[PDB]
């Protein structure tokens, strides 16, 4: 089963999920932030409402503003998440204009409408791997938004800090790949392979571990001998 640090996350999420308070998830790529956001939704009373997601980094300023708040129609992500949960990833990339508008939605529960407003009821979950307090000091993140956004913070441990989970998950992914390519048995990892796995920093965390292990099993391609060559870098 999962490491103590990850179990402590799951326990935190079970307590946070029922609240209608905004949650901030801090974690590297491939640590499962969106999955945690989804768990907060499905363990909440809003579980039958919508779960909407948006990656702030993916859009330029003008498109981000329209995608989040709408452009009268083109309903934005807040309107689409009404009665449910909205997950905003890579929050630190949101331009200052969007951050100010986000604060207003959090505190007033309304979207502005020029002329011709919308009240919305959305539980907000955001994610980042930036140091938001540091960006506040730099002027690149709003202090007021951070004061209202981070009711509580869920910090996902990177794989490198869950060394116990690395061989567990590696074996899991290896077995699944053996099924996919019809090997009769996963023949295990050599000690050399284990050193490679446990010494590497996994900057891509769980996604990268899966990719690495699946490639390695395929390249090895046999059940007759233990897997010795962990192919971290497919470019070599």
């Amino acid at each position: 089963g999962e490491a103590n640090s990850f179990l402590e996350v799951l326990e935190q999420v079970s307590h946070l999920a029922p609240l209608d308070k905004p949650v901030l998830i801090i974690g590297e790529r491939g640590t499962g932030k969106e999955l945690i956001a989804s768990r907060l939704h499905y363990l909440s009373s809003r579980w039958q409402g919508p779960f909407i997601s948006l990656n702030c980094a993916a859009l330029n300023e003008n498109l981000l503003d329209s995608e989040l708040f709408g452009h009268e129609r083109h309903p934005g992500r807040f309107e689409r998440a009404d009665g449910g949960t909205l997950f905003l990833d890579e929050l630190a990339t949101a331009p200052m204009m969007v951050q100010e508008k986000l604060l207003r939605v959090i505190e007033y529960g309304e979207l502005e409408r020029v002329g011709g407003p919308l009240q919305v009821n959305v539980r907000l979950v955001c994610a980042t791997n930036a140091d938001l307090p540091a960006m506040v000091n730099e002027g690149t993140f709003r202090a007021d938004l951070l004061d209202a956004l981070a009711f509580d913070v869920v910090q996902l441990p990177p794989l490198r800090e869950r060394e116990s989970d690395i061989m567990l998950m590696a074996e899991y992914f290896a077995i699944q790949m053996c099924r996919e390519i019809k090997l009769p048995l996963f023949p295990g990892f050599t000690e050399r392979a284990r050193e490679t796995l446990l010494n590497y920093r996994w900057p891509g965390n769980i996604r990268e571990l899966k990719n690495v292990v699946e490639r390695s099993v395929y390249r090895h391609g046999t059940s007759d001998y233990p897997l010795d060559d962990i192919i971290i870098d497919p470019f070599k």
